[PDB]
């Protein structure tokens, strides 16, 4: 069991470019079970494939995008509107009005159960869940997090709590002074 | 596979001690059971040995639960609280009768998640849980799955979707804000 | 294992002389007042008077509430004893308690030194505090409300005023952490057994 | 029964063969070098990130004294950020790597043989007076800051300046320890039973 608050100031950047927040482990863009990242998309163009993986993307900032997946055009995607597609698909991204930054979850579906939900913390919100892995990404600054009643720290914009190997039902409570959007990503192995 | 359970069809069973009564919404020696209860008197809770419980007040002044000697903070509407069915538990009503919402489940058979959500216009999430119980506390919640409308819920109705496979995209909409409780269960294995 | 004892459940036994009463919090085992290895309790002392003996035992007493007391031990008068000032004396000593100004309540550890090693310390929990220890038995008494306890990073409960955590049979080095919103005094009692 | 007040001015200093830091040993029960002792207390200057040598068969407890802090990776598991006076225990048999979070730091270390010693370690903030009763046969009281006076069984035994340390061994029975200080001062009380 482990719990850490990952700081945006520590995220590495790789090649468009992507900032990886976390991964379960493994090497390269072919060796992980799951990976969470923030990407910068400055031009319309194709998305590289992640064969065998399931993808869920959300724009964070910018005018949005429209994704053509295997010839089929998605609806206009705006901030925090999660969209799921297969890494096996041929995807072209059309930027609606300029560069955007997005939030991406990529995972192997035959080995990891997943849940992804954007939530707006207004004062306080909470939930109970048995997920072994929780990634809680704060889009806006100022989200404090407690687990089983114990305060665990505060998140600044783009920081992300990462908890792994949790066992049993967990009670998570988020608090904030001003409305703050966060994305809760939960994963379970096999 | 996918049904919308209607409150008019829920059975009601009074408690042996006359302190309340329970309306069972759904159940899978059960693996899990979801119910609504009227609690009119303070008193102890019958045990559900080996089960995990999560209780939430739906209306009324609230309650305070004493679990194996530990007194909870005051519990008001939609403040979920978890405790073991093996624990000794006494419920003290804070200010009169209340109605609650309860999940009881076998932890060694099902993984579980429970969250109160206020649908303001629309909200959505993607999830892989095999079973979703979406309870509407208020009227007017429409639910779509994978972009396909699946119906609407009136106050206290509950969507029950079982045996779901793969990532699901759930969207809830309401013309006027409405509180719902999303309970997700999966058969671990 | 680990249990939090609640003050509302402590039994109360009036002293046969009517000068007070005792509420036993816990004991390792054994019967009566001469058969235990260690015993923790809270006593009410309503009048000045002699203290009954606990032959062969080491005692550590602390005032909890009230103006305080002065103990005359084998003829030597102690300095005035006020809240949370632990004082050790032998159960073999002749002891007279003089109440300074009215009734008091005290916290008492009585133990057999040939069977148990002991440590006792009043700690004021201001936000957070932690320590590592190998003691097999930990009794953590909260004088004031609001202390949350975690062991090895895991929350284990919360104590209201006069509640007491009792952990026995602990093996190896333990990491204990206490947290409180409003400052709260606690008394950490650690015991280890001969052998 | 012996009681000594060790002065920081008299501590030895051993530079690490790898050049990443140095260790100033405060006290030890016995032996020579990095083994043979039942216990050892020391302060260290950690100038750079890097692995920690092992101390096979020993239990370790480390606390940062000055600096931003560090994260310790123990057998692959990265600890939370460790800041001043936050003690952290780990095995001397473990593989450990230290990552400095913001520059060089000074730390305080306890290493002891678990098969032969019971141990307790607690950072205490002395403001005015504080006392406790204990039966430990050995007490090491390290003062991080100046101004702490110590009494045992009612008898004043000395005063500690920053980084000085009281070492008491062979103690018998229940002891009444009392620390007093005017301006707040952190001390770390280490108790070892034979």
């Amino acid at each position: 069991s482990e719990l850490r608050i990952l700081r945006a100031v520590d995220y590495p950047r790789m090649p468009g470019s992507t900032e990886e927040i976390a991964r379960d482990g493994g090497d390269g863009l072919d060796g992980f079970g799951w990976r969470l990242s923030i990407a910068d998309v400055g031009e319309s163009g194709g998305f590289s494939g992640f064969a065998g993986y399931q993808r869920i993307i959300s724009v964070l900032e910018g005018g949005g995008m429209r994704l053509r997946v295997d010839g089929a055009e998605s609806a206009p995607l705006r901030a925090r509107q999660a969209f799921a597609f297969s890494g096996d698909s041929e995807v072209h991204c059309t930027l609606l009005d300029g560069a955007i930054r997005d939030f991406n979850l990529i995972y192997a579906p035959r080995r990891h159960r997943a849940r992804l939900q954007w939530l707006r913390v207004e004062g306080e919100l909470d939930w109970h869940g048995t997920a072994s892995t929780l990634l809680l990404f704060a889009q806006q600054d100022g989200v404090a997090i407690s687990l089983q009643g114990q305060p665990r720290g505060q998140l600044a914009a783009h920081d992300c709590l990462c908890a792994e190997g949790l066992q049993g039902l967990q009670h998570w409570r988020l608090t904030a002074h001003e409305p703050a959007w966060v994305c809760a990503v939960e994963l379970d192995s096999l």
